[PDB]
This record gives structure tokens, C-alpha cells and sequence, in this order.
């Protein structure tokens, strides 16, 4: 869990920002190896160390690991490296990825929810920006800053007041402050909307108030350029106003892999 700082070898030149702070490439000297590590630097530490807390329990082949924390010059929140970085800026720098791979990133970040809607945690946080590209085919859900572990008799996390991305909240976060795996679904409709729009940011020149409007009216945004009509389907279940009618991620993921094998095949 504590790492060694001598063992750590931080790169001058960051990342970027992410206002918890900056994010660095580094190595971390292992036991035999070298791991080469994203770094979440704080420059607040107890949501650091409460992130870092949701990270250390989560084991699974679609979630970024974490190696460990050091506290130094400031704490440090050490994970294995996904090379390629965000899956929203990935897609805007390569529009020319296609379809199929589109539909095989968006099910293994379904495959990581599915799994995180088994252990009873919450992300808060789903969308294209927190999903890492490891390779063109291969992506991790990281970002577990405002995730929750529920408690043994709830199925919601309640906030105790609302700097909350508005555009990838359900109506339920909004109007009742309530947090659950079926809200994640709504942000991963979001994320889905995204990943096919090439990382374009949705509800574009709309304020906070200006979507909730909207959502409020039944409106929905329309399908992205290429889209298949199955994908723009499940987006809009994603999307159900009703929290009990939206599917959860087993019913979600179970139509990814089906449509994925389905365009597997044709191809
Ligand atoms: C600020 N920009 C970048 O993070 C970024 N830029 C480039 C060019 N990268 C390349 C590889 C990489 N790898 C990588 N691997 C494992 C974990 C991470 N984590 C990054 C975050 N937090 C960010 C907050 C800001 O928004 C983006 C993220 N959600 C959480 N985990 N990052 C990241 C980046």
C-alpha cells in the first residue's frame, strides 16, 4: 500500500492537470523489474487516500491498478500505466478508428461497470476522460475520486449537498441527490454517445440547466455520424428516466458482447 519514494523516479515534464492536481509518468523499481506508472499528484488528501482506499479492493482486467501511495513532497497516488491515455482524446487525435473498435472499447468499460456493480461500488465519475487506453484495443476505468462502497442495506450513496458534471448525471443524482450502479448506467450512456461522436463533449453550447430542460421534455441527443442503430438503442436504454425500468450493467454488457461477437462475425 506505502511505497518507497527512493524507488520512485518521477518524470520533469507532466501529463496534464485534472483539478486534483497533475498527472506525471514515472517508474517504480520492483522486485526485479521496472514498472512504468501514472502518478496522480495532489500538490484533498483524504479524498486521495479514500480514492486510493476504493482502488486497492477493485481486481479486474478493465480497471487501472493501483500500485501504491507515497506521501513526499506531496501525496501521491502511484498506478500502472496505460500508454495511450484518456479515451476521449485518443479518439479526437485518431478519427479514422473504426466502428467495431469502438463497440470492443465501449464493452470492456461495461465488462469493468459489471463488475463493479457485483462488488456494490459506485463510480460517480463515468466518463470518456477517466478511460485509459492501454492499447487501441484494449481499455481501464480509472478516476475513483467520488466513488462509493455501499452500504450492506442500501443500494444508493446519498450526497450531502452538490462542482458536479451535470452532463453525465442521471435525473435522480439531480433531483435527489441519490447514487447507485443505475446512475453509472446513465453516465455510461453518456460515455457510449462520446466514444462514438470521436470524443466530442455532449450537449454541445448547452448550459447545466439548458440539458436538464431537455432531459425533462423526454429529448435525448440525436445518434453520432456512423452509429449503428443497435448502439444508439442501448445508449438511449442507458438513458431511461425510471430508475428501476434502466437496465443495470449485466444487462447492458450482455448486449455489448452480443453486438460486438455479432459485428465480429460479419467482418
Ligand atoms: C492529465 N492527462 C492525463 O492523464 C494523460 N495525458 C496523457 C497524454 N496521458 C497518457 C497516459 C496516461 N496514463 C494513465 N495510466 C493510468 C492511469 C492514468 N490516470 C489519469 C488519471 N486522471 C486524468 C485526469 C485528467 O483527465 C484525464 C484523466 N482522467 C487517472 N488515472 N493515466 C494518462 C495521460
Amino acid at each position: 500500500v506505502y511505497l518507497d519514494r527512493k524507488l520512485l523516479t518521477l518524470e520533469d515534464k507532466e501529463l496534464g492537470s485534472g483539478n486534483f492536481g497533475t498527472v506525471k509518468k514515472g517508474y517504480y523499481q520492483m522486485k526485479k523489474v521496472v514498472k512504468t506508472v501514472a502518478v496522480k499528484i495532489l500538490k484533498l488528501k483524504d479524498e486521495l487516500l479514500a480514492e486510493a482506499n476504493v482502488m486497492q479492493q477493485l481486481d479486474n482486467p478493465y480497471i487501472v491498478r493501483m500500485i501504491g501511495i507515497c506521501e513526499a513532497e506531496s501525496w501521491m497516488l502511484v498506478m500502472e500505466m496505460a500508454e495511450l491515455g484518456p479515451l476521449n482524446k485518443y479518439l479526437q487525435q485518431n478519427r479514422h478508428v473504426k466502428d467495431k473498435n469502438i463497440i470492443e472499447l465501449v464493452h470492456q468499460v461495461s465488462m469493468g461497470m459489471k463488475y463493479l456493480e457485483e462488488s456494490n461500488f459506485v463510480h460517480r465519475d463515468l466518463a470518456a476522460r477517466n478511460v485509459l487506453l492501454v492499447t487501441q484495443h484494449y481499455a481501464k476505468i480509472s478516476d475513483f475520486g467520488l466513488s462509493k462502497a455501499l452500504r450492506a442495506d442500501e443500494n444508493y450513496y446519498k450526497a450531502q449537498t452538490h462542482k458536479w458534471p451535470v452532463k453525465w448525471y442521471a435525473p435522480e443524482c439531480i433531483n435527489y441527490y441519490k447514487f447507485s450502479s443505475k446512475s453509472d448506467v446513465w453516465s455510461f450512456g453518456v460515455l457510449m454517445w462520446e466514444a462514438f461522436s470521436y470524443g466530442q463533449k455532449p450537449y454541445r453550447g448547452m448550459k447545466g440547466s439548458e440539458v436538464t430542460a431537455m432531459l425533462e421534455k423526454g429529448e435525448r441527443m440525436g445518434c453520432p455520424a456512423g452509429c449503428p442503430r443497435e448502439m444508439y438503442d442501448l445508449m438511449n436504454l442507458c438513458w431511461t428516466y425510471d430508475v428501476e425500468n434502466r437496465p443495470g450493467f449485466a444487462a447492458v454488457e450482455l448486449r455489448l458482447r452480443n453486438y460486438y461477437y455479432d459485428v465480429v462475425n460479419h467482418h
